[PDB]
């Protein structure tokens, strides 16, 4: 009875913390231990959740995702070029190190990449310009789209959160906490849904189903509320809370 339960609490989770600089990875590792679902079915029971957060992103992005690839119905405007200059870096240096990265999925490493990328977060909040370079997405520049990416190497870590490695890298080249969570989003969606087809592939019944389904639902509300949210809001709660993030991944293992 509470295999459909579990995996509305796992798609909850998922839901929430995919686009919040706050680890799902993080959060995976801990509820899943403290509700047992730990087994190689887990792991890809999680993959396959990802996807539902992967479809909010696309229904709440649905006219500009296909913009960018010619499927229309500041005076700049954000193109492919900027997700792709965005993904480049990160797929170049995730393919090469393959075996290198999925040895790193130790809480331990979840632990200091939880507490490193609070730090960052908050360099990037002390650091960031007065003035946003670009205060809207469609006003990003190449320069900043590939920055951004050559700054997403650091969410092949596990646990670090690649909205906060990608969002702080924003800040930090002059886009404002709004755009810089919207091209988080966006280059999620390629991202993403290629990261779990290479992930889906090496792994091979309808508790997918509630778990998929929940974690699209819950995603919406989260990053529709989480844009305006951060209107007004800063980086620094986010910071703090995996602070205490990291000490719970050392209660629950250590
Ligand atoms: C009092 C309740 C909270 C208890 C936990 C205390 C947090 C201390 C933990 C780590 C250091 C964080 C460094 C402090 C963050 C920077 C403070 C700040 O003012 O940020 C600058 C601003 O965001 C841009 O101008
Ligand atoms: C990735 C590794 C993580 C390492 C963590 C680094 C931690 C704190 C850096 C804080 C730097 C604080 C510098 C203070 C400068 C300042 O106060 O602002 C200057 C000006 O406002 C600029 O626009
Ligand atoms: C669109 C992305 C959907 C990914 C589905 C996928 O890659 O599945 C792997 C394949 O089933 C391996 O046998
Ligand atoms: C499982 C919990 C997952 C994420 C919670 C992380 C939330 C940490 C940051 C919360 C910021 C916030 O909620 O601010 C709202 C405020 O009340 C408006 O004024
Ligand atoms: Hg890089």
């Amino acid at each position: 009875m509470h295999s459909l339960l579990i995996a509305a609490i796992l798609g909850v989770v998922e839901g929430l913390t995919e686009f919040l600089p706050v680890s799902s990875t993080g959060h995976m590792i801990i509820v899943g231990h403290l509700l047992g679902f730990e087994g190689d079915t887990a792991k890809t029971f999680e993959v396959v959740i990802q996807l539902g957060s992967i479809l909010a992103v696309v229904v709440m992005f649905w006219r500009r995702l296909f913009g960018l690839i010619g499927i229309h119905f500041s005076k700049g405007r954000l193109t492919l070029i900027h997700i792709l200059l965005g993904m480049i870096p990160a797929v170049v240096l995730g393919l090469l190190f393959h075996d290198t990265i999925k040895s790193l999925f130790n809480p331990i490493n979840v632990m200091y990449a939880l507490v490193v990328g609070g730090l960052l977060l908050i360099a990037a909040e002390c650091l960031k310009p007065k003035e946003p370079r670009a205060p809207g997405l469609d006003d990003m520049t190449y320069r900043q789209a590939f920055m951004i990416g050559c700054f997403q190497c650091l969410a092949l870590w596990p646990g670090f959160s690649r909205s906060g490695a990608t969002i702080s890298g924003g800040m930090l080249m002059g886009v404002s906490r709004y755009a810089a969570s919207e091209f988080s989003f966006l280059l999620a969606v390629p991202m993403m849904m290629g990261a779990t087809a290479l992930d889906l592939y090496k792994s091979w019944i309808p508790m997918f189903a509630v778990g998929f389904i929940t974690a699209f639902v819950v995603a919406l509300i989260a990053i529709k509320t989480f844009l305006q949210l951060i209107k007004r809001i800063s980086f620094i709660p986010f910071a703090i809370y995996r602070f205490i993030v990291a000490a719970a991944v050392y209660v629950v293992f250590f």
